[PDB]
């Protein structure tokens, strides 16, 4: 059944494809809003209003009108019924006719599966509410006036015509054209909410007739009154007869984009289920996994997903998973594994593009530089190849930050040099911090945040804000300890800074709860650099210490067990996570490396992993290990981890590590 | 200055204090918006409208109008000029006297300080923008109709009158009466957005008079259309004269609250800055611990903070720190130490009013049973006293989990008993999951998730969701290693599980993602139940184990150094911590106790305990040791520790104890 979807996709019109890609990118930002009504309710055998009209007709007459009633008498009959027979009979008929329990049809699940932000419906039923309830998502029900003020979430459910929730009483629901005429007089705030929500986002209609009624009001307001600054709404037509070409034109001028079903799938007249399913399917299958067929799509998509992160120096490989929305696992050694990609393999196909020599020629002129750039990105990052072809995979780390080397001589010469651009100023600020000259560096970050607001995507801005907060905390704890200890600190009543700096940072600072800064940056920022978000919380390391317990008993009590791990062993992977973490922190020049918590993390990691050479020392001389591990590869105390220990160990810690 | 504000607070009417409380609360939840206006610009010597109107007059005629101009010409003259003498001169004059750059004044700073989620202005100068730049709160500038749908943020800066961003030319702003008359017919979307922003938040006015055109228009709309479900906006009168009393009644009746400045401070007429500063700083004190020192409100505040937690049978003491926002350090032995309280000590007086039985009578009836409830709660939790009044404190662990007791014979009969409540169903679910019928447990979970949506305070919603996710994880790991080993597992290709249940579980949890569940929970829930958030991720098991490693090294150093420990030594600290973790986990009935990590944590902990006991057995007793801890009492191995070792150890793990 998916294959037929592929065929119809490759047999769509060029007017369709732009609408599909528009819809899917709208979803990707979480900025899609449906408008669902009686069309879907028809599927679930939910009772239809015309049947109610016949019940009213038979209640006030004896037989139905001979033939169709009229194009003008559907509206008035219920009014007559209420006006002469009164309210109570109306209530009773509503209660008898409407009180039924039904299940949910799959179209509802499909519609919700595209994680819509807000839903605005005319369905008198509670069925869509039930569909929301089952799928674990929670939404606010706003049915009458009092609910509008008392909002309970940032996601909304607007039941325009009212609901039977509060009771089976007519006033709560819109049935009579008196209510249709005094709609503005009665329900102003709901109207304002509808107007604003339509204006602010992309709205997709479905399950609606072309004429109907509400469509008339929305188009009459939307199109004529406003200027040329709106996003055109989308509509799904599912009638049996195809829409004529000129009808498309007329509704195009009026400001709606039609997606006609009759050109999509062929069937009989009555198969409403199939048409709805097909139309919603052309959306749902291609979130973006399956429609990718030509090798050009592969490179455009991957470049779209990676190009923003070019600004940073390096991306932590373990974090790269979030880079692809949990589609593939990237292992620290340098391989890839498919875990959730249910579509045509793009990450797989990229490696074939990498190894390829001449089939790269089957490509356009503009993409070749893109492929080369991606090549450099993954080469610098550390991606090598794919799992089954992964053989010899020796790895050497290179932390290119001159600060980590501790070559302080070059740093001062670097500072006393003319600036060229903002990023150089950022490196300048970190280098000064490495020199510990905190105050002018603080004024520097203030200047950078002041200057870099006007420029492009504010990676520099966000990083500056985070580092500024960090230096604030460092100054706080530093002055706290200094003025708490007094002259006893260094045998001198040393006051490091002046009251001016203190007062300035206090009055400027006493605000700005960091815990929403990532929520404060524009949407393309949170989409494009969601990767960095983990730096925001004061919790960022504490996911790896979890993995140290791997070697506390399962590589330590298992060390007493004497079993051998084949291939990828816990000690080496933890040590590799260690290199990766230091590289990501230093080469991106974040001040968090200075803090005590990071010091403790490296302390634990180094101490626990170095507790491997003990094992058993002069043990029961085995024979199995000689065949696989002969001529023992001594754990070399290379300059990297030696520097690590030097920078992040206390002297008493040295005492314990030698004593044990 | 603080005591000045305190005495002022003593002389405030209850009206003002209630307004203060509501405003502070609204600011906390980010549902506050300000209306900053022309007067605020007038502080910073921004050109007032009157100079422009008199200039416009004097271009025409020969001399400025003698005396007060008129009640109409103030609106008439600009149109006379614009229509009669030509449009170009209007833009020329506007450029001539609307280019002066002038600095910010502190009023704007304090306006931005209080976290103004949205900003709505009628000022037509880009000064507040520069203030936003310096404070770096990134905001969306919406000048004309060309940007309403192009909002690159979720925070709005609405220039209702428009600005000069696009340039210095007439139509970009609304000054003339011709523009005023066709106000609706030019910015539909802007007006609709202004209405919607007005509706669904809380509003505070400043920089406005008492009869200005815009405010009268808005209040007209609000009071004449909206029925009874709006939040009345607030106002700050800034006139150098005491308002008349009946005016307050009149304005209140039309639906607006006045917070007078004359009733607040007495200064000279030409001290506008002082008036604004005083009124604003009566808001900046937003630490709200001085707020009513009356005895009952201590109990009311404490209740408002702790009461939502009746559902949980127990809560960890270490997390209880997170309840009161860093104010106090709650220790495992029951002693509370003030950490961040910088005002009235409510907690300090709570233990005191427990101690004083006679003083308890000095309370109203409603806060008696309430106190009784607050007596039971901390009694069951076990918070004994202040550190200052800390006497002989013992800990009798009372894990009441029948599952922890491992008494399954009563468990099975409890399972097949008629269910009385959803809470009883939850306990049945936990006992079933511990029993072995995973499919039955998941079946009961599948029914309760559907049933529980009916009620409020849906904590059980979260518990069932998380437990369902973890039990699918367990099912997946099962069907992994079970069929991985095959017949040799139990001497048969015996599949306990079939394919039916697979379909539903795979669909629902393949759709689902844990890593956002609390984010979707309505805001009332996350305000009330911030505690049960670490259960979603892994970190709750591990933010304690950092202390584990911190203490294992210290104990290992003291081991060889021969030093002595005193007071609350690390052993009892970790031992208590272990008990608290276990009791929370089992009383709350979450399946997370079934994973490897909690086990291994318990192994290392009680391993450290037994090693400490083994050393304490043969430790050399010095004179001080004999004076303080004579008659050696080795760590008694009790039933609780025995269950701990018995339940989750491996033969090698216990084995290495004997050699150790």
């Amino acid at each position: 059944y998916g294959e037929k979807l592929k065929e119809v996709f490759l047999m769509l019109d060029n007017n369709v494809v732009e609408c599909i890609k528009e819809i899917t990118e709208s979803s990707r930002n979480g900025k899609l809003v449906f408008f669902v009504g009686a069309g879907v309710s028809t599927l679930s055998d939910y009772p239809q209003w015309w049947r109610l009209v016949d019940k009213y007709h038979e209640e006030l007459y004896g037989s139905p009108k001979k033939g169709n009633y009229s194009s003008d008498e559907y509206l008035r009959i219920p009014q007559i019924f209420y006006n002469v027979k009164g309210e109570m009979a109306f209530d009773g008929i509503l209660k008898d006719f409407f009180q039924v329990d039904k299940p949910t049809n799959p179209i509802h699940d499909k519609i919700l599966a595209m994680n819509p932000a807000h839903v605005i419906t005319t369905n008198y039923d509670n069925l869509i509410d039930t569909a929301c309830w089952k799928r674990g998502k929670y939404f606010s029900v706003i049915s009458a006036e009092e609910d509008v003020a008392n909002a309970t979430s940032s996601r909304y459910l607007l039941k325009v015509a009212g609901d039977f929730r509060k009771g089976f009483k007519g006033e709560n629901v819109v049935l009579k054209e008196d209510d249709y005429l005094n709609y503005d007089q009665n329900y102003p705030l709901i109207s304002n909410l509808m107007k604003t929500i339509i204006a602010t986002h992309t709205i997709v209609f479905i399950g609606y007739g072309l004429g109907d009624y509400n469509i008339n009001m929305l188009l009459n307001w939307v199109r004529k009154l406003q200027k040329d600054s709106f996003h055109k709404p989308f509509f799904i037509r599912t009638d049996p007869s195809p829409i004529e070409n000129e009808t498309l034109i007329y509704y195009e001028n009026k400001g709606l984009r039609i997606i006609d079903a009759a050109s999509l799938i062929d069937s009989n007249e009555y198969d409403y289920l199939e048409r709805y399913s097909a139309v919603m399917d052309l959306l749902i299958e291609s979130q973006e996994n399956k429609f990718i067929t030509k090798d050009d799509e592969v490179i455009d998509y991957i470049y779209g997903k990676i190009s923003p992160l070019f600004a940073l120096q390096y991306i932590r490989k373990i974090d790269l998973k979030h880079v692809f929305e949990y589609d593939y696992h990237f292992e620290v050694n340098g391989t890839v594994v498919r875990h959730k990609n249910k579509g045509f393999g793009y990450m797989e196909r990229f490696f074939e593009l990498k190894e390829s020599c001449d089939e790269r020629s089957k490509l356009s002129k503009k993409q070749y530089e893109r492929f080369n750039a991606l090549f450099n990105f993954f080469e610098k990052n550390g991606v090598i190849c794919m799992a089954k072809d992964a053989g010899t995979l020796n790895t050497s780390i290179e932390i290119n930050s001159l600060a980590y080397h501790g070559k302080y001589d070059v740093m001062k010469k670097f500072i006393e040099e003319q600036s060229v651009s903002i990023e150089d100023d950022y490196k300048k600020a970190f280098f000064l911090a490495c020199l510990g000259r905190w105050e002018e560096s603080y004024d520097l970050y203030s200047n950078i945040i002041l200057n870099s607001i006007d420029e492009s995507n504010g990676c520099v801005y966000y990083l500056s804000q985070i580092n500024r907060y960090r230096i604030y905390q460092s100054i706080t704890q530093a002055v706290t300890q200094f003025n708490g200890l007094g002259l006893l600190t260094f045998g001198r009543h040393y006051k490091p800074f002046t009251d001016e700096f203190l007062a300035r940072i206090e009055r400027e600072m006493t605000n700005f709860n960091i815990d929403d800064l990532f929520n404060g940056m524009p949407f393309e920022f949170q989409k494009k650099y969601k990767i960095l978000e983990f730096l925001s919380d004061n919790q960022f390391l504490y996911d790896d210490t979890v993995k140290l317990f791997e070697l506390t008993n399962k590589v330590r009590s298992e060390m007493s067990e004497g079993s051998y791990s084949f291939g990828m062993s816990s000690d080496i992977v933890v040590l590799l996570r260690l290199y990766d973490n230091l590289r990501f922190l230093y080469e991106n020049c974040l001040w968090s490396v200075s803090f005590h918590e990071f010091h403790q993390y490296i302390r634990n990691s180094m101490s626990l992993l170095i507790e491997k050479a003990e094992y058993e020392r002069t043990r029961d001389i085995d024979e199995l290990g000689f065949s696989f591990f002969g001529k023992k590869s001594g754990f070399f105390m290379e300059y990297y981890d030696f520097v690590n220990i030097s920078r992040h160990f206390k002297i008493d810690d040295i005492k314990n590590l030698e004593r044990s």
